[PDB]
RNA sequence: UUACCAAUGGAACUC
């Protein structure tokens, strides 16, 4: 029922395949043994040995049998356990009858797509597929790049749809144990300490067998010549079981293995680094060349889609594979009609401008006053003696720039900060906010990239002494040309910190909350987790309440949830004088498998909250949010295929069937292809119309402060994954409850 | 920081 008509129409074209099921049906058995056969591996070969009896064709999962053929007759089979030696009666019965695109026919499916891709020669490197004889080898960097697919079949609303998306992998040339000798050579006292801090977190490749093991520990103590038991009965040496099953010459007694988590051992020698160097990723040459061989245009993908295909369609063994169960891939990827929704329109105070095919207001922003703009008397800028220059430009342009956008500036606070010390930093500040409670803005210029530094400042700021932060590295602001757009973007974001506000949008419903929360898991899960929540609490959706609850073991996350929930509705009624009407959640941070607990779970019981008021009974819309959607969609252009155009809306062919769901791309797409992002409605109280909330999805990701354009997520959601960010990964504790109510994570 | 895009299970084990 999502389909709407709003939006002018266009054709699509997806990297999905249509999959004709020829086959009338797909049945289902049940099996039972009756000397109960406890061993799974048993049971498989028991049920082998009459796989002609019942058909070649099969899919077994223990006790839940899929045959194509109609096994209509319950039958009994006489087998025979080698230990027991006994006859065993393996009866198989009928329990239900399927279309062959229902649910369950999904997972074995894949299985077979599988053996298709295996007998394609290509190797299961993780979860995808890779071929190493593809790979697409670097002199300089000394890295190995394996193209690769990641595909599954899937049933959209349409249909089977075999979703194929082009895949890199970056494996790293030289051998663990050369970085081994790197190390030692290096001879430097305690870096054994610093080798392992390099292993410890990334995957490491066994080429022999192409397996990722994740890298848990580092044996110094154990050597290749130690023991280990075996299921031949017998405790051997790595050197011994390694040399008879493959022979290679173990170069260095003296290399340690690695531990994976009985334990697995494995040798630095035959083990290879996985992912991109830190150091590259900070290298911008290195990245931009990766980023180049690796990018891939609409055509390159359309083109890669047609080859695998292709190559599938030449293998008569792929082919006779997929056919058994009935399935056969069409030629060509599918087109589809999207619409792509009508431009919005920007109001500031003294004008508003309509968004014209670029999808950026940032020159216009600029030239005409915003919203609300707080005027700065009483600030204080902190600046180290040697960049004092480049300091003074800072100020000087931005008043220049201070007078189109209506903010009235002072001339600052100086303060010289006698050194690049942390306490020195600290101290200074703390004793200039000491001095005068009047200070509204502490901006501060560090030298280099000196995180050590942004965390201290962030930590004193935000948490010990309530202030409004602003960190301004001298790198940006010394180039000479580009101040001046510099200044504008920070005094945009300066006057978002006060309280002030920018530009919006003009909102079709009335007495509207959209609540929107978002969770930051900590690269090292072991630390806490963290769960961000921004809530408007005006009516035209330019004033916020955020808060952020951190995840405890003991406490459900559900449970502090409800105490925001509330302290949000409280600041509505009490500066709108009427509570929300129409409260509409985006919920994002959420992965695939917990729909169904989002929906069923926290969901009823954030309803609850509204019981401490009285009598009041909001509609409450809710949205899941999903970014790391594996579907991309490209504009079937006349001439070729080409970028999407910003705006454009799948509501059919390729959504789901359990729910009311779209395919938005809003951003627009500078390099390769559009990634579409997927929301899912889970909760629909207030019977919205398809169109009013593929509307509003549109419009929240034009408020996004930071960035004067529009953005993959609505605005809510971003501002709560910034708060969980800066709370969870940069303080590492909640922030002062007197700045949550200004945009202070900015 | 001027700012958005930019870890474990797989067939009809691995130590
Ligand atoms: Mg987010
Ligand atoms: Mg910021």
């Amino acid at each position: 029922v999502k389909q709407g008509s709003k939006g002018t129409p266009q054709s699509l074209g997806l990297n999905l395949v249509k999959i004709q099921c020829h086959n009338e049906a797909v049945y289902q058995y049940h099996v039972t043994f009756s000397p109960n056969v406890e061993c799974k591996s048993m049971r498989f070969g028991m049920l082998k040995d009459h796989q002609a009896v019942t058909g070649n064709v099969t899919a077994f999962d223990g006790s839940i049998l899929y045959l194509p053929v109609k096994l209509q007759q319950v039958l009994e089979l006489k087998s025979q356990r080698k230990t027991d030696s006994a006859e065993i009666s393996i009866k198989i019965q009928m329990t239900k009858i399927l279309e062959p695109c229902s649910d369950l026919c999904i997972p074995f499916y894949n299985v077979v797509f599988r053996r298709v891709m295996k007998l394609l020669d290509m190797k299961l490197v993780g979860r995808n597929f890779y071929d190493p004889t593809s790979a697409m080898v670097l002199q300089q960097h000394r890295l190995q790049i394996w193209p690769g697919y990641a595909a599954s079949i899937r049933r959209t609303d349409g249909g089977l749809f075999l979703l194929a998306d082009v895949s890199h992998k970056v494996i790293r040339n030289d051998c663990v144990l050369d970085v081994m000798h790197a190390i030692y050579q290096q001879n430097k006292e305690h870096f054994q300490d610093e080798c392992t801090k390099l292993l410890v977190g990334n995957i490491v490749i066994t080429r022999y067998n192409n397996r990722t093991y994740r890298i848990d520990d580092v044996d110094w103590n154990k050597t290749p010549k130690d023991s280990f038991t075996m299921s031949d009965g017998k405790e051997i040496t790595f050197l011994e079981y390694y040399s008879k099953n493959y022979g290679i010459t173990v170069k260095e007694e003296d290399q340690p293995l690695l531990i994976h988590r009985g334990e697995i051992l494995l040798l630095p020698e035959l083990s290879f680094m996985t992912g991109i160097p830190e150091k590259m990723k900070k290298d911008f040459r290195a990245m931009k060349d990766l980023a180049q061989q690796i990018n891939l245009s609409p055509k390159q993908h359309h083109s890669a889609l047609e080859c695998l295909l292709q190559r599938i369609a030449k293998n008569e063994a792929a082919t006779n594979e997929l056919m058994r169960w009935g399935l056969r891939l069409q030629k060509d990827v599918h087109k589809i009609e999207g619409r792509v929704l009508p431009m919005e329109r920007i109001n500031l105070k003294n004008t508003s401008f309509i968004t014209s095919q670029e999808l950026n207001w940032v020159k216009e922003v600029t030239r005409d006053p915003s919203i609300l703009t707080i005027p700065m008397h009483f600030w204080a800028l902190f600046y180290p003696k040697r960049a004092m220059d480049q300091a003074r430009e800072l100020v000087n342009m931005l008043e220049k720039i201070a007078g189109p956008i209506g903010m009235r500036m002072s001339p600052p606070a100086w303060v010289e900060l006698k050194d690049d010390r942390i306490e020195t930093y600290v101290r200074t500040i703390q004793s200039t906010l000491g001095a005068e409670g009047k200070i509204q803005m502490v901006v501060c210029i560090i030298m280099g990239p000196r995180d050590d530094l942004y965390g201290a400042i962030k930590k004193l700021c935000c948490v010990q002494s309530p202030v409004p932060s602003q960190v301004v590295n001298v790198r940006t602001i010394g180039q000479p040309t580009r101040l001046r757009s510099v200044a504008q973007k920070i005094l945009l974001q300066i006057n978002c910190k006060l309280g002030g506000e920018l530009w919006g949008v003009d909102i079709p419903l009335k007495q509207l909350m959209v609540i929107g929360m978002d969770v930051y898991h900590d690269p090292s899960r072991g630390m806490r987790s963290v769960v961000g929540f921004v809530a408007s609490i005006n009516l035209t959706l330019t004033k916020w309440y955020s808060r952020v609850v951190f995840q405890m073991p003991h406490q459900e996350i559900v449970d502090s949830l409800k105490l925001c929930l509330v302290g949000s509705l409280k600041k509505f009624y009490e500066v709108n004088h009427c509570l929300p009407e129409k409260i509409v959640v985006y919920r994002d941070g959420v992965s695939d498998g917990q729909l169904k607990t989002v929906a069923n779970y926290e969901i009823p019981q954030l309803q609850k909250c509204f019981e401490a008021f009285e009598n009041y009974q909001p509609k409450m819309v809710v949205f899941v949010v999903q970014k790391k959607i594996s579907t991309n969609l490209y504009l079937a252009a006349p001439q070729n295929f080409v970028t999407p155009t910003p705006g454009t809306v799948v509501d059919h062919t390729i959504t789901s069937c359990e729910w009311v769901d779209f395919y938005l791309l809003a951003h627009h797409v500078r390099q390769g292809c559009g990634i579409p992002t997927h929301y899912v409605c889970v909760l629909n109280t207030a019977n919205l119309s398809p169109d009013h909330m593929q509307r509003l999805t549109f419009k929240l990701c034009h408020m996004y402060w930071n960035w004067p354009g529009t953005i993959r997520v609505p605005a809510p959601c971003k501002y709560a994954h910034k708060l969980a960010f800066l709370s969870g990964h940069i303080l590492h504790h909640e922030p002062a409850i007197q700045l949550c109510e200004n945009l202070f994570f900015l």
